[PDB]
């Protein structure tokens, strides 16, 4: 494929997973805890977690479509006694790196989106433990909420980079929202979830509105940090998808040129 | 460079070394030993060895020009925290393979042309040892000629392939006019020179024209085999030069596409 319309006709459209990820980000952003505004109790807003499922499905599907297109291009290329022109293997190697990057990013984005989803899930569930008390107070069963948060921390997704992955490069690329082991195991830094957990009072806590709002503001600060981490990684994923499109345009042009000069 | 005129404007013109090699082949082909035709002694024709020098110089110059153009293209290409697009290194790798092939072929063609030259030289020098005897006979100082031939065999050029060279591939590419060691040392098979050497009578040999012509025909058969070996390798070199031109056209197109999509 040489144009964007050509790419879509070959079954690849990066706008699909990128928009579904954007929708998931908007869903996360929309989540709100209960509050008391000028004295009236306002129910929170919980997350429709299926938006996150839709994003995970689209990211998986896009990676499959990308791999399929590379496989077709590779087949096009492959395609004393004069041996096969070395440029053909060279381009196959470039294709192989492309396949690795597709897979890596799909795995990383799947895992991070599952994490993002699980944070949305806990921030929805925990609202059952915040309620109106008296005419001007809030009750927060914070011990129950700590347990919910710890359940998330305990089950954070891990991801395995492709064999041969340049670990130093991936550490730079992903940043410190994750850790990567020397064997390519990517784990999610639990620091924001820990800060959220440690902010909570015990069960049965009764707070005046002002103290509740101070806590909610701190909690939201951590929530917004997690949203920023995911926004950042979705932007990097979008750059990868742009790189893929450019790779295909390069390979298609190469194949065209080699066909004319054949 | 995207067109052939563009390549020549970038300092690369494969026609130059290829034509100088063709001229050397024609010079070799033109060599003829003395003879007696319908009773009259006909001087042989010796080789202008400078034609071979011109070819060696042109092959060296072409390889330099090719490397220089690749170096310029590489510079054009080179050119959390989002890391450099992997396609750039991939194309650099392809360039690196290109540089290796240029060097390898230059070394092989230089050495084989030196060999070819040295055979032309001995086939010229040896004519001093063939002369008219009587009205109908030829005298051949064949021992002196054996010594000249052995001097060539003893000083055949050797060539070293680039480090990392795929030895099995190069053995297939070059064929059995050469041998290649597991360490990439290319040596020239002396079999035709040995057959030429072993065809010769001793010093002072006096032959009737018919016996001389039988010997000359056998000698020429070996000479023509050596010409065919070199013609074959020059054709393979021409294919390499075509591959280089295609490589540049591919890389230029890639750089163009990546510039538009940047």
């Amino acid at each position: 494929a040489m144009t964007d319309d050509d790419l879509r006709a070959a079954g690849v459209d990066r706008r699909v997973p990128e928009q579904k990820l954007g929708a998931a980000i908007d869903e996360f952003a929309s989540l709100r805890l209960p509050d008391r505004i000028d004295g009236r109790f306002v129910d929170g807003r919980r997350a429709n977690l299926t938006v996150f499922d839709d994003a995970r499905v689209a990211v998986r599907g896009h990676a499959r479509a990308q791999r399929n297109l590379l496989e077709r291009l590779e087949t096009e290329l492959l395609g004393g006694g004069i041996q096969p022109d070395p440029i053909l293997q060279g381009l196959v190697d470039v294709i192989g790196q492309g396949k690795s990057d597709i897979d890596a990013y799909a795995t990383i984005v799947e895992g991070l989106t599952k994490y993002f989803q699980s944070v949305a899930d806990v921030m929805s569930k925990l609202q059952d433990y915040i309620s109106a008390k008296d005419d001007k107070n809030m009750k927060i069963d914070g011990g129950k909420i700590k347990a919910l948060i710890q359940q998330v921390i305990d089950h954070l997704p891990t991801m395995q980079l492709p064999k041969g992955a340049d670990i130093a490069r991936w550490r730079k690329e992903l940043g410190d929202a994750v850790s990567i082991s020397d064997s390519g195991v990517v784990t999610i830094n639990p620091d924001k979830l820990i800060k959220m957990r440690d902010s909570l009072p015990p069960d049965g806590t009764v707070w005046d509105t002002a103290r509740y709002q101070a806590w909610n503001t701190a909690f939201s600060g951590q929530k917004d940090n997690i949203q920023n981490d995911v926004q950042t990684l979705v932007e990097k994923y979008s750059h990868q998808n742009s790189n893929f499109d450019n790779l295909v345009k390069v390979l298609s042009g190469a194949i065209s040129t080699l066909t004319d000069t054949a």
